[PDB]
C-alpha cells in the first residue's frame, strides 16, 4: 500500500536511460512503475500526457500528487527517498551540491549540445554532420576529461548517481562523435567502467541499441 | 573565522542575478563573498579562472574546496547550508524537488532558449529576429503559464528559490521578447509581483540594464 512512483518513459531517451540506471543502482526496479510512453509514435503529445507536463517530454515522474518534468529533478529525489542510508546518499550537503553540480553539467551542457544533433539527425534538419555540431560536444569531452582527473567518477572518487545521466548521453552522442581513448584517456577508462556495471546492458544499451536503428534507419 | 562562500560574478548573467536574488532573500550578502569575474573583459578566459572552472562561465562558487560551476547547483547549495530553519527551506523531500524541477525548467529550457538568442544578438551571429528564435521562448512562457496557473509562485504557492533564476531570465529575455499580458496573464501578474521584492532592484535590474545598454550598443 505504499506509494509507487510512476515512472514514464521511453528509453531511447538518454534523460530516461539516466533514471533507469539510478532505478537499477538504487535497487528499486520493483518500487517504481513503468509507463511506456513512446516518442515515434507520438504518444507523448497526447492530451494527457502533455496536461501532465506541458513540455511533452520524456521522463516524467508521478508520486501521489507531485509531478517531476526533468530527469535531473527525478534522480535527486530517488535517492532521497529510497538511497539515503546507501551507497549513493546524498544527505551531506557538499556531496549532494557536488552531485547536483554535474547533473547541472549534464542537463545544461552535455545533454543539450547532444540533442541539438540528435533532433537535427531525427527530423532530418541535418544531412551532413559539420564541425559546428561536433566541436561543441569535443569542449564538453574536454571538461568530463577535467572532471576525470581531479576524481575517479565524474563528481567525486566514488561511483555516484550523476555518473548516470551523464553516460547514458555520453553512449548516445558516442555514436556520431566518438571518444578518442588518445585524446580523452580519463573519459575513455571511466567510460569503459561504467560499461561492466551489471545493469548497464539492460538499464542504457537496449535504449541505446534502438536509437542506433532509428539512425540507421534516418542515415 | 567561519568559512565564506566567494561567488565569482558578473550581474549581467541572468544564471548570476538568479544567485544574487537568492543571496539577498536568504539575508547573506554579508554571509558570501563576491568576486567579479567581467564577461565583456574577457575575465573568465583567464587561466585560473579556466582551471577552477573548465566551462568559463559565471557563475561559480568555491566554499573551502567545494566548487560549484552552475547557478542552479549554488542556488540549492546556499539553501541547504543558510535556509534550512525559515521560509525557503528545501527539508522536505518533496519541497525540494517541486523547486528542483522548476530550477531544471529554468536551466534546462527557459535559459538554454534565452541564450541562444542573447549569445547570438551579442557575437553579432543574429542581426534581426526572426520566428525561430522567439517561438521556442514563447513556448517555454506557454510552459510558465501552465506552472503559475496550478500554482501562486512557480513551484507551490509560496516564494521559493525557483521564482529567482526564472524571473532573472525572464527580465532578460524579455527585451526581445516582451511578455503579452494578456497572451500569459498569470505570467505577467508573477512577474510583476516578483518585481515588488525590495532586493529586486540591486540584485536583478542594475544588471538589467547594463546588458540593456550593451544590447542597445550592439544594435
Ligand atoms: N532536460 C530534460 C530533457 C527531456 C528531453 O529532452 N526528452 C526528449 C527525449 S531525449 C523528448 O521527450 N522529446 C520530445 C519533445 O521534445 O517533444 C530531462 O533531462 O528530462
Ligand atoms: N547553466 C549555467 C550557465 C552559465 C552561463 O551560461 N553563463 C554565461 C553568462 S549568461 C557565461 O559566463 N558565458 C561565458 C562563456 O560561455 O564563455 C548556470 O546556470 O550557471
Ligand atoms: O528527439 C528525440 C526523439 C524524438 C522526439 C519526438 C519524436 O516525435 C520522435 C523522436 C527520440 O529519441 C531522441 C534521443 C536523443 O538522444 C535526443 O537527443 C533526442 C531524441
Ligand atoms: O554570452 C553572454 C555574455 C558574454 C560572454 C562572453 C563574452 O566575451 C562577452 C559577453 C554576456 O552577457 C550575457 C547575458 C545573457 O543573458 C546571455 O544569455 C548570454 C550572455
Ligand atoms: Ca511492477
Ligand atoms: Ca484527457
Ligand atoms: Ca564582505
Ligand atoms: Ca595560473
Amino acid at each position: 500500500m505504499m506509494s509507487k512512483p510512476v515512472l514514464y518513459y521511453d528509453d531511447i531517451s538518454p534523460p530516461v536511460r539516466g533514471v533507469l540506471l539510478t532505478v537499477a543502482a538504487l535497487g528499486i526496479k520493483d518500487q517504481v512503475e513503468l509507463k511506456l510512453v513512446r516518442l515515434f509514435e507520438r504518444e507523448h503529445l497526447l492530451e494527457d500526457f502533455v496536461k501532465l507536463n506541458p513540455l511533452h517530454a520524456v521522463p516524467v515522474l508521478k508520486h501521489d500528487d507531485l509531478v517531476l518534468t526533468d530527469s535531473h529533478a527525478i534522480i535527486m529525489y530517488l535517492c532521497d527517498i529510497f538511497g539515503q542510508d546507501g551507497d549513493f546518499s546524498l544527505k551531506d550537503p557538499k556531496q549532494r551540491a557536488r552531485v547536483h553540480n554535474r547533473l547541472c553539467f549534464n542537463n545544461a551542457v552535455l545533454f543539450q549540445r547532444e540533442s541539438i544533433v540528435m533532433r537535427g539527425l531525427i527530423n532530418r534538419s541535418i544531412v551532413t554532420l559539420e564541425d559546428h555540431h561536433l566541436k561543441p560536444v569535443q569542449e564538453a569531452y574536454d571538461c568530463l576529461e577535467v572532471y576525470l582527473t581531479n576524481s575517479k567518477f565524474v563528481a567525486c572518487d566514488q561511483l555516484t548517481v550523476a555518473d548516470f545521466p551523464i553516460v547514458a548521453c555520453m553512449s548516445t552522442v558516442g555514436m556520431v562523435c566518438p571518444l578518442s581513448t588518445s585524446r580523452w584517456p580519463k573519459t575513455a577508462a571511466w567510460f569503459e567502467t561504467m560499461k561492466q556495471l551489471p545493469y548497464y546492458q539492460q538499464a542504457n544499451q537496449v535504449g541505446v541499441d534502438k536509437l542506433k536503428e532509428r539512425l540507421h534507419a534516418v542515415m
